């Protein structure tokens, strides 16, 4: 019978959030992997679409009361397809997926057995978990082979790549990376695929926004199924999708499979209240303001990799064609996870991440948050010196303290004695002042 | 740049939603794995926690900017083991699984190499598919065997596991169930996973909230892991958990071995905007209300068993300990299939189900949802009488169609020709009456 | 250079074969699996077709040189179909396996992928290591479980099995045992495989001689695979078959199937000497005189039967309807491992075996010493002789302080051991049987 | 009933022997994996040992009456331990399995769990089918990833092999070839096991006997476990051993689990006739007599690799520094299958193998004919017999209209077949070299 609002019934989660929501707005947030969606999204994902039980898909659904949830999901569907340019009488959608992960799994459930052979981008060179790593439940229930970037350029090893093919004689391919600032050669994809009678995905999850508005290479002329996040590059609420071609593809009817394996095989009841976020966000990616804000996110990131590079930074594969940096710290004398630490004490939200030839040597750095909230290419050049002297206090402060491990740092620079305390607030400072001009979205 | 609401920016998904609302507020939900969860859940989901990424546990996370996630995190955790009245020195609880059957999976996943052999409750006997039926994930990775009801009695044939358990040597037995109308013995479950050295799991999705309030037995008392969604009985947002004995069980540590089963083994980055209001549902779910409640849902499902039973209708076990029945329509000359749409037409939500002796020849009516809405005894003894019209048009129904297909039947009832569409709409008036006095919670 | 006879090259194994050759003929041998093979089956298996390397099939070889070999292993192959009354049109077989294990193996390579399930007899209720049965390689890579004996009955509980079978969902359910006293009910196997959709083979390494001479029923009219051994109830070498249906089962080609499971999937180049010595006793055992020893056999085994009831042992089903008892020692208060061994020191040598509920039990055969020329009263003779040696082990048993096994064999292997002299006065009996009656061999 | 020799119980049986006899005295045997055994193994082999049933090990028997059979066991491995230059308490062995391919089973059963991940040389490159190499049984139970030669120099790929075991991360590597004419460099497999964390197997099926004479390096300075056959370049019985570390190997008792992955997971009772020829062929073995034979087979190999690189042959890797080559016919405008027949009607008989890049070549090994006596200057005449037997058959595929090879061999299996004259030409002058020599056996 009570139905108080959130600051009636709960004001400690009340409180945590406003201070998460006033941490996000003072931040300079870096996070490759972090967005902020828009006020409409969030009132979606908000709403009584979670009370809905609905098991199995539009008009073949295995409870009553379904007639709204169906247009929704067939309205989400659609869009999907719109927004990624595509025909639906060649590729269908499923938009129930909960994340990317479990998006990536129903492929393989589809279309794999248990210890079938799949190869992805190696963790350590800017894979993503879910391809292999046992670590992995794609390397726990599959027989996973990385191949690896060059270790010496930071670029995919297609040579490597096409030789290791035609011996471990993989059943899917999967391109698509965390931490790959390159764009793909999809026909070497295609090609080497075709060399060995391959599947060929593509985890587009960090680049999908990107690929929507036709600032990257569209994988859709290459791969058979394609999977993705939603709350990336996208801007959508958490959620998942996977793409996949009509046409039997080796004999195998990709939309029975690729449903089947989502519910009943891992899935029960879709999220339908994310779904509406996602139907929500993928009427945006459409649109030209949508593809706009797509080229300053590219922009605003080569503006910030060009200056970091003026700073003598090394960058892995030399720079970036997409929304992503990874600085290679170790020429400069440390690694990321010093950095990060100190960077997020300035309020410069980041994350360490591995470099080629392994603590990790490096630092992701990503531009849609904050191009989301307005800036252009001279705050990223700011943002840039910003981090700079971010790295320099990192150097200062491993200089200084006298335990050579990573958690000797950690409790040097956490202690309230902490002698460089000083430079760190004028830093964070500097920061506040910066991202404090830009209004931020949400409810 | 542009920030607007969810009717300025898509009056479509908007229209959507309003009309799932209004839907939601004239019908009789019955469907018994749902409810309405308050506007402080739906506030705590659609906020600005969903644009953190926050890879890994509370104070070991993998990206900067972390304080108050982490916060939130530990404050759900802390809430949850004190709403099932655990002590924190022998119990943990991982708040980040996306659903009950990802936290299954990663259970499985955690203390299980593929192969492994799995005992769950029979999908027509009333199990759930994440237990084993090779239609689900746990059937692909695993070697599942059912245990089965009494085809007979509709009860846990309890002689029959212990004796099948012997032979064929669990790893794990699952106890709990989507369609089982009674409290299970726990003592007997302990007894017989210690005969074949089983670790023992509880998923407790379908009652959890009866556990939480003291209504039904304590699964705690007596098994290792537990399992849940949070949306069912809990009335929660759309998540999952996993509670787990700290001290070693067969030489596993389970805390480690299932927070590295979520991940890195099945998820990314956990749903903060979820766990926010599961944090807010898990603090209601302590409170003297709740527990009301929760009594008040299960005298409810009794209120309407006794009125069906009157009417003639035969119940699977003979009736319910908790907050559902499964109805049996096979000796009133009718199935779940037909009956289901014809209540589905007049404003009547719930599901068809299988009953022991395999179209499935029961539905399934739970009581939490209307609980909700504030509808006593008396009124869940009018929603059998409902219901019984119901049937009563369906049979008739049944014999004046002439095809004999389930499909001929829907062709028949849909059709604008259809003749007993003036009983139907005569029944949804009656049912929209008696919703449409109460309110119904949410923004 | 120099191809000397085995006395002058090794003489130290040459004396080891001496002494094994005099240990079977001194001894009653009893073990169930054991028989004597043929002057005959020993000189083809002794010759130089050992030489030859032959990769494939007949006609599609591997390797060159194979006229020979491949007239050998189809004339083989014709005489297994005809000493089972096969029709060739309806059955085919493999004479390749090397022995009873991996012609099962090959089997489940066939029709089965890795961890598809399997039903079985139980160890401990009679069953055979690579069946239903991780100790096996069957358990290792299939998922197996077991159907056990009713142990108040001491028959298979075939109404369990098929409650278990429709819960278990088992892609083959396998039949035959080594242990198991009676005849099976194939009728009641086919129903419950066909009501889980299964395969259904049977293991006849244990009775294949009693099949041939039709003195048990023909797992033929009812099964889709045969699998068996060469060297037990046949009499031949150590090798296998695999006999098969040629009409399609559950759309499978068992023949393609179980051809390319043997090689290239299991095995390399057959043992074309075993191969000789197969043909050699599949001939035999067309024969009126092998149906005779195999009736032999069974009417044996009921004189030796029926006498350990009258000294009060109990038998595992009440009796036998083959060549084997199975007899629960519990009740007579002592296990099958301490008896084993003291009826091996008096030369009655059979083995232990497990009984449905340290093993309890002994197994005895009747096979071998049937082919020596012994009969029913004989047998009774044995049962006596097996009796008094049960009796020496409960003796010997007493003297003994420890309860562990181990320390019972240390007792009675020691110099000093203090009931030297009962073993020696049953052994001088056992032996006065034995050494009256011939033994076949080269 | 009644015991008679072969000649007399089966005289079809007996007549096929005696062909085959005749055949393995007329013609050229040069199949690198074939020998002519002794007639003291024959002798072993063809005895009252194939009697026994030993299920267990020596002392730990599951069945009574081992005495004898225990004492032979025993004694084979010390022989073999012997024969290998092994210290007892570094090295076991297991001498009960079947074959090779079951050896080497028996070792990924032991060692590895399902799935696990295996290297092996690439069959097309001249691997054996039990390795790296779904066809064969350990692609089928396990992860298997092949290496392969460079095919510019016919050499391993050491350089490949080390990259991509990196990425493939096996549990097991496995050296050994059937087909690879070079000595191992083990040191290299070492390095690159350990630099994965690897087990290191070395199959020495093809080369062991070599290995046992020092002609060639030993693997047991830088493996962990060693299987073979020992019919092949041993010139025993067809059986198979493995051998295994005693110290402890990546956490596991190698003794313990190769033990019970052949019996109970794997076999049945062992096969005692057969272990009574291997231990006389690893008596032989030790001889300096066996030493010189090893040192002949090699040096006519060179002698006949030598003479086929004269006539224009290229040969893989460009000779050889064991008892086989393998010749790449492609060059010389036919295929291995072809050739493999027309040399067959001409009484040399060898096989068909495949090459780096229907099999391109031919695969040629002298260990048999060398046995028999011939010498360096035999194998030249040899080379030029092959020679001609390649002109031959290319003739005869000009003849042929059809490019499929089963039209070929219904060509030349006809008896009609227009270059017949040419056959028997050629035939008369490889019988006028064989029957010049001995043919060791019974």
């Amino acid at each position: 019978f009570l139905d108080y609002g959130l600051s009636e019934a709960d004001p400690d989660v009340h409180a945590i959030i406003n201070k998460e929501k006033d941490r996000q707005f003072r931040s300079l947030e870096l996070i490759a992997s972090e967005n902020f969606t828009s006020k409409a999204v969030m009132e979606a994902v908000g709403s009584c679409l979670t009370n809905k039980y609905s098991e199995g898909l539009p008009g073949k659904r295995y409870y009553g009361g379904n007639e709204h949830i169906d247009e929704l999901e067939i309205l989400c569907q659609q869009r999907a397809l719109a927004a990624f340019h595509l025909d639906g009488d060649k590729w269908g959608v499923n938009v129930q997926p909960l994340s990317g992960s479990p998006a990536n799994f129903a492929v393989y459930t589809a279309i794999l057995k248990p210890h079938d052979r799949i190869m992805g981008l190696d963790l350590p060179h800017g894979g993503h978990l879910s391809h292999g790593f046992r670590v992995s439940g794609t390397s726990i229930y599959f027989e996973s082979m990385p191949y690896r970037l060059d270790e010496s350029t930071g670029v995919i090893d297609y040579d490597m790549l096409e030789k290791t093919a035609a011996l471990f004689r993989p059943k899917l391919i999967i391109a698509g990376a965390s931490a790959y600032p390159r764009d793909i050669d999809y026909a070497r994809f295609r090609k080497i695929a075709d060399s060995v009678g391959a599947f060929l995905m593509m985890d587009m999850a960090h680049v999908s926004g990107l690929i929507a508005a036709s600032v990257l290479a569209d994988p859709f002329e290459f791969v058979d199924i394609v999977t993705t996040t939603t709350h990336k590059s996208l801007r959508g609420p958490r959620g998942g999708m996977i793409f996949f071609k009509k046409d039997a593809v080796h004999g195998v009817d990709l939309e029975s499979a690729i449903n089947n394996a989502v519910f009943p095989g891992l899935q029960g009841g879709p999220h339908n209240h994310t779904i509406g976020g996602l139907a929500v966000c993928l009427k945006y990616a459409q649109s030209p303001d949508f593809k706009n804000y797509q080229n300053q996110v590219v922009a605003n990131c080569r503006a910030l990799a060009n200056r970091l590079v003026e700073h003598e930074y090394k960058l892995v594969s030399g720079g970036s064609d997409n929304h992503l940096v990874l600085v290679d710290l170790r020429p400069s004398g440390i690694d990321g996870a010093r950095v990060e630490k100190i960077l997020d004490m300035a309020s410069i939200t980041l994350n360490k991440n591995s470099v080629p030839g392994d603590v990790p040597g490096g630092i992701r750095i990503g531009s849609p948050a904050m191009t989301t909230r307005g800036l252009g290419e001279k705050e990223f050049e700011l943002i840039a010196d910003l981090i700079h002297e971010g790295v320099r206090i990192s150097l200062e402060a491993k200089s200084l303290v006298s335990g050579t491990k990573v958690q000797d740092f950690l409790n040097f620079v956490l202690a309230p004695e902490f002698p460089l305390g000083d430079k760190v607030s004028n830093l964070r400072r500097k920061v506040e002042a910066l991202a404090t001009q830009y209004p931020i979205p949400g409810v």
